[PDB]
């Protein structure tokens, strides 16, 4: 139950869209109802003759009427559609950005674990069923019962009281025989569609692993995997086709065993002087034009139940995954002077393996501290803390003295400027990726990016220059060149608070330090936190935090550390040896 | 087209099976209920016997049997072989279906890398999705929606000729071509439309799928807002062309409505006419009735097959452009094997760029000696993943080759070359799975043995015992539930279980500590004899043991020669190891 959000759709003349978009419908049904009516005409033909002339009223009357009728009523289901056609597509494109935008709004965690072939299938299959679930509300549930009680009415009035006694038990065994077979075949599609949906996600993590099958030659063994899905896939689908099938004879022998009786009552009251053979036809359109509305009730009733079962698939797959949320009434971050602080952060993934050991320490304001420690320290861990990827099981984490967990998300984001380990880039140019830094961002900003983070040159040098395309996730792009294209973003943002988890190790130390030598000449108060395997990288640092265990070992500068004869000069002591 | 002609040599093997029993079956279905349908309204054309010869006992045994006989029992077994085609051809198509999906799987793990690192993958979803559909609704409606249709049509024709002259078949050819002309009309219209479409929802899937793959980004640069408007501009471009596009379809059914209630007018009239004369009866205004609408039925569909028919082409056609055009690495007639006793490595004059417009490598040449441990070094963009890349014959060089153990890497089948060669590459990626499923991909069916000795080998097997889940914790998609090191140390672990005469390590240990690392090194080092070893990477400290350094720049080998004589030389890599042991 999402109600309140089609509620601002009478802001626009959506109601002028609906109304004669339903009131088409009516007027088709009205000319379906006087359809029949209009073949009595042949009574005319043969009992009684005509009025006026015999063969004028059968000829003029017939062909206006029943030409114009069938020509009136597909002309007014047209219409309906042609009228009401953009509003169903601004629907469904409203469905589809609210879909992302919630899919956005989910937690780090879900988009680590997730799967994109998956997420994919399921965002489709469920936005198509919700919008085809609306769309038969709006226009297949009031317009099918109404031909249904009119044209028992009409049976009701011209034919007694054994023809709507025979149409009701008819109706009511069809209801009942398609709630059996739907019931019978859910098991089958939701199984289908789990099958499906694994196919196509591992399709699509074979597609991110292309590198990975063609270094290691395991071609065959992706397509006999996928091959696999795919053959469950296939044995679930001819299961499901066949109970559609069987629930379709079903159905055709249920309407046609009420069509025999209701032509055998009527011609057997002709044969008993009381009904005319127009009677016969009279009662053959109109079932017909009732087989019509129940085949489509069949499949409306199908389309609901199974869009429920997707919806909730869909929703369930976008409901609990929020971690992080703002406390109510959030204040903004004001960063006066950005310091980091860490007051014996206790911290883990998952509850059974905790990585940070009540963690504390205290960058200063405007320093240059480094972060090192041995693979698995927990580096990684203090940047996506301090981001706010989670939260921490115990302590807390400041910016300038204020809690971040107390703290709009936006505002202590945007205090932060992050070079990941993982370095990913649009798959667009490198233009647009540096100037996605800061929205709306100059041309100015965009090169003196580029100048300080040491790709000015490069870019100058390429045969496209800013227009060069960098490919999905920048891999057209060396390793170094994509680390430098991560820093002029997060230098054309300029945050107060700058954090390089390993930012600069596909660089050569030349180009690195020409882009840490340019920065801190051209930066005053920035606060820059550096995560380094290579220690060359973060010598000159002003202070650096040795982490181990989950908690901090040491604290000094490289002198200082390398005096002291402790973990930081073993690791110094290990790495410059010659 | 030819492109059918050139498709249709994969459908010969599908001739092989009993899905021939299937299909004629089907077949044979369709046939009997078109039968059914047509003799329908001849025996509802005994409301004669119920006027005419009637008001009596007989007449209404006439009747009641002939219409509960014929016209109930007809319809349901219309209906009951259209549905018993759906049911014996549903497992031929499933199999065709998943045939088709998997062929088309394989060919786009055929293409060349440029292909898939120039991809967007929401768009080749959305593409091989929308394609595999058309093809697959093609093939069931050249089976399934021509022959019948064309036997109904004359079937109808040839009643009307019999029963009602030379008048009504004439009108109800012109209505046919009057109607099959409309039809083209209308779809030629909307036909450019529709292809904008189509390229429009592709072009915004793709861009929501590359703002899933940079969630991280757009959470570090709180541009939430800017992907949304960025991908609501797609989506409200395609909703205006998708709008004109039904607009289109509603018109044309109005004017095939019009067309065929004109007919149905028209005939009826004469119907009621030649009664007026004495000529027909009111069975006959019934019998055209029932005729017209069964006639007309078929055709309210054949407007979407002649669509459908025409997209399926276009997009057959497209499927054989693009896998002509995006394999530009192939061996060559009668390829050999590629033999490896001595696993040397040599670039013979080797020239090559990515694009002709910019030359990374100009005429770069060395040799790196079997059983040698050989690092290359230089500065970011001087071409060393660049010469990783070649060796493994991802790309051809312009100029000069390149040789393992004397034999040409372009004169030798592709397998095998790459069967010789195991590279950790700088941009490590696993698969959605356990670490355990990721080690052991190394080699195909690698027992626990091999996957615990590779763990060791790689300074990860302590890490993994002190897990909770153990081999079996999910690194995630790419493997980032994984750290920096942890990833890397699993790629080597999966090189290491694949355990080739040649391995290449391009930045492979750039985010592990000097310690695990040289753990890693001094490993491979014991239990390889043999080996060849070329190493990239930037900290020159996890090279600076190598037999031999090569100093790359800008595309040429400037150094080259050991630790000792690099340094001795006071040249390039002087300055780099100078410049790196900072002591600050
Ligand atoms: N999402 C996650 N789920 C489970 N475990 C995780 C997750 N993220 C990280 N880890 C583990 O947490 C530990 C610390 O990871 P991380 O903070 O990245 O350390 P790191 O040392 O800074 N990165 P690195 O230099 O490459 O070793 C490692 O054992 C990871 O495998
Ligand atoms: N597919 C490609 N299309 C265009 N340019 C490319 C492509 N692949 C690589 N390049 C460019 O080729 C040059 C060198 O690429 P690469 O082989 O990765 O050198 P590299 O030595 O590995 N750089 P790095 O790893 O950061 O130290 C760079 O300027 C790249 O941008
Ligand atoms: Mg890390
Ligand atoms: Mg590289």
């Amino acid at each position: 139950r999402f109600l309140p959000y089609l509620w601002p759709a009478d802001n626009a003349v959506l109601r002028r869209r609906v109304v004669g978009a339903i009131l088409m419908v009516l007027l088709g049904k009205a000319t379906t109802l006087a359809l029949p009516f209009a073949y009595k005409k042949a009574v005319d033909a043969m009992t009684l003759g005509g009025g006026a002339q015999p063969a004028l009223t059968v000829a003029l009357a017939f062909v206006l009427a029943y030409a114009l009728g069938r020509f009136s009523g597909v002309l007014f289901d047209n219409l309906r559609n042609i009228v009401f056609e953009r509003v169903g597509q601004d629907a469904t494109r409203h469905l589809a950005e609210n879909v992302f935008a919630r899919l956005h709004k989910l937690s780090l965690r879900f988009h680590l674990a997730r799967r994109t072939g998956e997420v994919t299938k399921v965002i489709e299959r469920g936005t198509k069923s919700i919008d085809t679930m609306l769309y038969f509300l709006l226009f297949n549930i009031a317009p099918t019962v109404i031909e249904l009680t009119a044209v028992i009415v009409i049976f009701w009035l011209n034919f007694g009281l054994g023809l709507v006694t025979a149409t009701i038990l008819a109706v009511i065994a069809y209801v009942w025989t398609t709630r059996t077979i739907t019931e019978w075949r859910t098991h089958l599609r939701e199984k289908m569609n789990r099958l499906d949906g694994q196919a196509l996600a591992r399709a699509v993590d074979s597609l991110l692993n292309y590198e990975t099958v063609k270094y290691f030659g395991a071609e065959s063994r992706e397509e006999a995997r996928y091959a696999s899905a795919a053959r469950a896939y296939a044995d679930a689908a001819v299961k499901s086709e066949n109970s559609l099938g069987l629930l379709n004879i079903a159905q055709a022998l249920i309407v046609n065993l009420l069509m025999a009786g209701a032509m055998a009552w009527t011609v057997y009251g002709w044969s008993q002087g009381k009904l005319t053979v127009g009677d016969l036809v009279f009662v053959n359109t109109y079932l017909t034009q009732l087989f019509r509305p129940l085949d489509m009730l069949g499949m409306v009733y199908r389309t609901i139940r199974q869009g429920l079962i997707d919806m909730a698939e869909m929703f369930r797959l976008i409901d609990t995954h929020i971690e992080v949320a703002d406390v109510p009434n959030a204040p903004a971050l004001v960063v006066n002077r950005p310091s980091v602080t860490f007051d014996n952060v206790v911290f883990g993934y998952d509850r059974d393996r905790e990585i940070l050991h009540g963690l504390s320490f205290e960058v200063a304001a405007g320093s240059r501290v480094a972060i090192v420690g041995p693979s698995g320290a927990g580096k990684s861990t203090i940047a996506r803390l301090l981001f706010r990827f989670y939260d921490p099981w115990e302590g807390r984490i400041l910016i300038d003295g204020q809690d971040i967990a107390h703290v709009t998300q936006t505002s202590l984001r945007a205090a932060l400027g992050i070079v990941p380990q993982d370095s990913v880039l649009f798959n667009d140019t490198i233009g647009y990726n540096i100037a996605y830094g800061r929205d709306g961002a100059s041309r100015a900003e965009v090169d003196a990016a580029a100048k300080g983070a040491a790709i000015a040159d490069f870019i100058a040098r390429l045969p496209q220059g800013y227009d060069t395309e960098v490919g999905e996730r920048g891999l057209k792009l060396s390793g170094g060149e994509k680390q430098r294209v991560a820093i002029a973003r997060t230098l054309v943002k300029n945050p107060p608070i700058l954090l390089f988890d390993e930012a600069t190790s596909a660089l050569d130390t030349r180009t690195e330090q020409d882009i840490l030598s340019t920065m801190r000449a051209v930066a005053s108060h920035r606060t820059t936190i550096s995560i380094a395997h290579r220690l060359s990288t973060i010598a000159d640092s002003d202070t650096i935090l040795v982490l181990d265990q989950g908690r901090l070992a040491e604290q000094g500068s490289h002198l200082d550390l390398l005096r002291r004869d402790g973990l930081y000069a073993e690791m110094w002591a290990r790495q410059a040896a010659e």
